[PDB]
C-alpha cells in the first residue's frame, strides 16, 4: 500500500508482542483506529485484515470483554492470521485459550457467507478498513454490508484515496492506476451519495493527506485531478437527518479517554467544557458506545441549521470544499 501514516506511540509497545511473521507478511497498510480507550468492551471488524496485523493490535485494545473479527479471501494472508490466535491470547491475556479474536474467510461484499460463519446482523460496534473499496466496483453492497453488520451508535471508521472528480473512462481501464487504487477512486460527492444510498446519512471528516500521482504517463490520464486520502466516520444511527439542525444543545465531553476527545475535524471537546452541538452529533454521541464520557443536552425547540460552530460554513458544504480546505491552506 502508501506511504500511509506514523505508527502512534501506545501502540508502538502492542506492536512489539506481536508474533514477527504476522508483521513481516501483513499485506498494505495498517487500518487506523478511533482513540484507544474509546474501545474497551467494543466487538471491531477489520476488512481486508491480512495476516492480522491490525486485528491482533486491537484485540488488546478492546481488551477481554471485546472481541475483534477479521475477514479476508487471500488464503495465505489467513492461514497465518490463523495460526498466532494461541500466540496471541498468551501474550495480551495470560493464557492460550482466552482469545478475543476470530478469521473469517470470504469475499468482503458478503460477510453472511463468510466461512467459519457468518457475521449477524447488527454485532459489530466498528468497522475499520484501509484501502479496500477502489479495487472492487461493487462498491454500494460493500456500503450495505457494512450497514447491515452495524448495530445502532456502531460507526464505519475508515480511510480510502478519492478524487476531486469524475475520472475519464481511460483512467478507470487502466491497469497501474487500477493497482494503485487511483483507478476505482470514486469522486467524492458520487461517494457520498453512494454511503447514503447504503444508509449512513452522515458522514465526518476525520483527515486528509494529499496523494500525488507523479509518472507522466499516468499523469497523462488524470491531468488536473486531485487525489486524497480520507478517513472518514460514518454512524449508523437511526435517528440522523440529512442536514445539520440546531436544537439547542450542547455536550460535555467528561474525562477519561485522553486530555480532550476529537470526533472530527469541526468538534473537539475539552475536558469539562460544553461545546454547543447540531443534534446529528448530539445523537451520535448520545447513541454511540461514546455516552460513557459524555453528557449531551435535552432538544430545545428547532433553530434552524447549526452555525454555532466557527467552520458553521465548512460544516454545511459538500464533502470536497470540506476536504479541500482542510487538507492545507
Ligand atoms: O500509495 N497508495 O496509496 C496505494 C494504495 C493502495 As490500496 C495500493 C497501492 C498504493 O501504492
Ligand atoms: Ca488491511
Ligand atoms: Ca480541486
Ligand atoms: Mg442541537
Ligand atoms: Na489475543
Amino acid at each position: 500500500c502508501k506511504l500511509a501514516a506514523a505508527v502512534p506511540e501506545s501502540h508502538r509497545k502492542i506492536l512489539a508482542d506481536i508474533a514477527d511473521e504476522v508483521l513481516e507478511k501483513f499485506y498494505g497498510c495498517g487500518s487506523t483506529l478511533p482513540a484507544d480507550g474509546s474501545l474497551e468492551g467494543a466487538t471491531v471488524l477489520d476488512l481486508g485484515c491480512g495476516t492480522g496485523r491490525d486485528v491482533y493490535l486491537a484485540s488488546k485494545l478492546v481488551g477481554e470483554h471485546g472481541k475483534v473479527i477479521g475477514v479476508d479471501m487471500l488464503d495465505n494472508q489467513l492461514e497465518v492470521a490463523r495460526k498466532y490466535v494461541e500466540y496471541h491470547a498468551e501474550k495480551f491475556f495470560g493464557s492460550p485459550s482466552r482469545s478475543n479474536v476470530r478469521f473469517l474467510k470470504g469475499f468482503i461484499e458478503n460477510l453472511a457467507t463468510a466461512e467459519p460463519e457468518g457475521v449477524p446482523d447488527s454485532s459489530v460496534d466498528i468497522v475499520i478498513s484501509n484501502c479496500v473499496c477502489n479495487l472492487s466496483t461493487n462498491k454500494l453492497a460493500l456500503f450495505k454490508e457494512i450497514h447491515r453488520v452495524l448495530r445502532d451508535g456502531g460507526e464505519l471508521y475508515f480511510s480510502d484515496v478519492y478524487a476531486d472528480r469524475r475520472l475519464s473512462e481511460a483512467a478507470q481501464q487502466d491497469p497501474i492506476l487500477y493497482g494503485e487504487c487511483l483507478g476505482g477512486a470514486l469522486y467524492l460527492e458520487d461517494f457520498r451519495r453512494l454511503v447514503a444510498e447504503a444508509g449512513f446519512r452522515d458522514v465526518r471528516l476525520v483527515s486528509v493527506g494529499p496523494v500525488d500521482v507523479s509518472d507522466p504517463q499516468l499523469r497523462k490520464l488524470v491531468p488536473d485531478v486531485q487525489f486524497y486520502s480520507c478517513t472518514f466516520r460514518c454512524f449508523k444511527v437511526a435517528t440522523l437527518e440529512a442536514t445539520r439542525e440546531d436544537y439547542g444543545q450542547s455536550a460535555t465531553y467528561l474525562g477519561g479517554i485522553g486530555e480532550e476527545f476529537k470526533l472530527d475535524r469541526f468538534f473537539t471537546f475539552p475536558r469539562e467544557k460544553p461545546v454547543r452541538v447540531d443534534r446529528n452529533t448530539a445523537e451520535i454521541i448520545r447513541h454511540s458506545r461514546l455516552h460513557q464520557w459524555f453528557s449531551v443536552s435535552a432538544e430545545q425547540q428547532h433553530m434552524g441549521l447549526f452555525k454555532a460552530n466557527d467552520s458553521y460554513a465548512l460544516l454545511h458544504a459538500p464533502l470536497s470544499m470540506q476536504v479541500e480546505q482542510l487538507v492545507s491552506g
